[PDB]
């Protein structure tokens, strides 16, 4: 009913092989997830499926290839981006060259706390006032109002964003950098969608089951899916708090 293709035609870091397992296997409840390899990368391929999903792209994208991932888009296909800390610079691809035909851009740097929790390494955020758009739901050393859902960003970077996107999930309030889009989408009526996330991480094995990442999981695959039933709050949307 709902097919998502998970690459690795670009040396992707979470794959179904390795990093995405997890959720390969949940996004079956509900969709029909496979795999496209580098020979398989064509508008072919792309135009039987629903949603492409770039799990960390690590080499650059041709010409002709984002010419292909807009005609997909133009024709009602989905794309979801996953990059990570560092951005393309340090992944060593050029989805930027994409992203910012849409009002985006995953930037060079790396999201780390600035308060303390035991368990976390500096690069593994935990966020509890991140959200910007409210459809997403709908003393010691160092220790709506877009609250209402705690999820863990790790190893990830920041995005820009700009009309016509739409930022939907930020840094919070004790990240470095602060309040900073993490989250963005690009929708028009009549056509394809796009959303970014500046982190792999959030959705691998270890930390799709961890706090509510799954269910920001949830979120991005049924705005992503045909003729999804989702909405972004309008307010939220043309002035949002980032």
């Amino acid at each position: 009913e709902v097919r998502i293709l998970f690459s690795t035609a670009k040396g992707e870091s979470h794959t179904h092989k390795a990093g995405f397992k997890q959720l390969f296997r949940r996004l079956r409840s509900t969709y029909r997830p496979d795999k496209v390899d580098k020979d398989d990368f064509t508008l072919d391929t792309l135009r039987s499926a629903h949603i492409l999903v770039l799990g960390g792209p690590k080499e650059k994208f041709t010409a002709p290839e984002v010419d292909m991932l807009k005609k997909f888009v133009k024709n009602g296909g989905s794309i979801l981006i996953l990059m990570s800390e560092g951005g393309e610079e340090k992944a060593g691809t050029n989805i930027n060259y994409f992203l910012e035909q849409f009002g985006m851009s995953v930037n060079n740097d790396a999201v780390v706390r600035t308060t303390h929790y035991k368990y976390l390494h500096p690069k593994e955020v935990l966020i509890s006032d991140g959200i910007l758009n409210r459809a997403v739901i709908t003393d010691e050393f160092r220790v709506f109002d877009g609250t209402g859902l705690e999820y863990v960003f790790p190893f990830g970077a920041t995005l820009s964003v700009q009309k016509p996107a739409v930022p939907v999930l930020s840094s919070g309030k004790i990240a470095y950098p602060m309040n900073r889009p993490v989250g963005a989408v690009w929708a028009q009526p009549g056509y394809g969608r796009i959303a970014v996330l500046g982190s792999c991480a959030m959705f691998d094995d270890k930390w799709l089951d961890k706090e509510e990442n799954s269910k920001i999981m949830d979120f991005f695959f049924k705005f992503l899916e045909p003729h999804s039933k989702i909405q972004l709050n309008d307010i939220d949307a043309e002035e949002p708090d980032v």
